[PDB]
């Protein structure tokens, strides 16, 4: 604001769970604010999200970034996380942002599964959200779950198990049952204001086809396929994601 | 079971909220079990649900009935309840039931909004649930929210307010935003096993058309329109609801 600029930790509550977040506060009495959502098994402080928040702050756009339930410093077992309860987390975050007297326009920025959270939240609040940026939005998590193949781990999609060991973690069967019937594009398409879609051509985790499909469904979208970039826009590719996001939001 | 028959309180946890429930335990080493879901602003112990549980118990069918978040003895503010987080509650209840070594077949029985919870849960677990009974299932809550008229209380459906005073309570705006885009029939229709639909012709809260539509969409359903009955199957009508439910489940 006019007096404090910098970072601050903030905590919010959603159903008895504490969500831990970082606010980047810019100069100015009035500013726009982005809510930035991390991906599946990630957290609020990846290099990609920190560099996005820093870049927005340099253009006087505030941001908040929270750990979802089951991730980072927030409460809840990973096994009990779904995309649905992350959308519930995102709504709790939005409640906090929309009541802040400094905030002019609200933007959503979401990476990978956080992009599905962002796109569906904007579709639920198309009257409120002003712009959305999706980075490799993981809409394929639905098709994956219907196929019975989630990042190399296979199961019977007709009889999903109670829980699914997944790397060092345990993925909830209810995550997958939700994923199969999530109305990702139906809800997302209700947002008719500007959307920026950014996807790397060498993304091996989520096909760039997800972003091509969003670009089809959205009334006002711009698609940027980043030649050579991977799922996390790592290393040499990271500034493509940071620049496009910053330029789009202003 | 073989040794204890009667009622017991049980508590479960869903995201940091405690859910309080009543188990009716019948005679027998092995038995079927019904999960019974109450409606909007109701609780696990209405006359209708108690008489259903008692009748099932007299035919050796066990049951559990929990207060949803925001209701009765369970945790959470009413203002923070949605149909989605009630489905999350219902899944937590199902986790408890499906791991009980006595239980053979699992049935869902839901009244009004609890019928929407039941129908969508069965659509997420069509491999597991064996039969469903819906009593005046409140699928019209979606159309109501799209119209901007929820039980006489009107608002702008294009810009739903943060919160909506509703009788002695405060309904969350996010309840209504969820309601508008809930894929009630899409998810519900994935359950292809037997469904019993029961609806009173004088229901002034949820049109009997909701149950006519479920009967259209379901592969294996039976519709019973109860001439003269109201939304709660109150008084002279209550045994229509209890009898049909009991006969259907066995
Ligand atoms: C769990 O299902 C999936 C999730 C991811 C998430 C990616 C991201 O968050 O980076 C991608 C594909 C899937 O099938
Ligand atoms: C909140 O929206 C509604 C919910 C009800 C719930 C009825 C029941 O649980 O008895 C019916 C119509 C509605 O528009
Ligand atoms: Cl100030
Ligand atoms: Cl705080
Ligand atoms: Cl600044
Ligand atoms: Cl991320
Ligand atoms: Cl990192
Ligand atoms: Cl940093
Ligand atoms: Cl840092
Ligand atoms: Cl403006
Ligand atoms: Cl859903
Ligand atoms: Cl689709
Ligand atoms: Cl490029
Ligand atoms: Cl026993
Ligand atoms: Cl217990
Ligand atoms: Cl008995
Ligand atoms: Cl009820
Ligand atoms: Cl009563
Ligand atoms: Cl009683
Ligand atoms: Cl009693
Ligand atoms: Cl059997
Ligand atoms: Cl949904
Ligand atoms: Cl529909
Ligand atoms: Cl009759
Ligand atoms: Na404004
Ligand atoms: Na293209
Ligand atoms: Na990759
Ligand atoms: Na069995
Ligand atoms: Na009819
Ligand atoms: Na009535």
């Amino acid at each position: 604001n006019l007096y404090f600029q910098g970072m601050a930790t903030i905590t919010l509550e959603r159903d008895g769970l504490q969500l831990v977040g970082t606010r980047e506060e810019p100069f100015g009495e009035i500013y726009d604010m982005a809510i930035i959502f991390h991906g599946f098994t990630a957290n609020r402080n990846t290099s990609l999200l920190r560099e996005i928040a820093n870049s927005l702050r340099d253009e006087n756009i505030a941001s908040v970034r929270f750990d979802f339930n089951g991730h980072g410093d927030s409460d809840g077992k990973f096994e009990n996380m779904t995309v649905l309860n992350e959308i519930e987390d995102a709504n709790a975050i939005l409640n906090y942002v929309k009541t802040d007297p400094h905030v002019r326009n609200i933007y959503l920025v979401g990476h990978a599964q956080g992009g599905v959270v962002a796109s569906m939240l904007a579709g639920l609040y198309p009257d409120l959200i002003k712009k959305v940026v999706l980075l490799a939005p993981a809409a394929t998590l639905k098709g994956d779950a219907l196929e019975g193949n989630t990042q190399g781990v296979t199961y019977n999609p007709d009889h999903i198990p109670d829980r699914l060991p997944f790397k060092d973690l345990t993925l909830g069967g209810f995550y997958l049952r939700i994923a199969q019937q999530l109305p990702i594009y139906e809800v997302s398409a209700q947002f008719t204001k500007p959307v920026c879609l950014i996807h790397g051509t060498d993304d091996t985790v989520v096909s760039p086809n997800a972003s091509k499909k969003y670009d089809q469904i959205y009334q006002n979208s711009t698609l940027h396929l980043i030649e050579g970039a991977d799922h996390c826009f790592s290393d040499s590719y990271q500034k493509n994601a940071v620049n496009l996001t910053t330029d789009f939001l202003q």
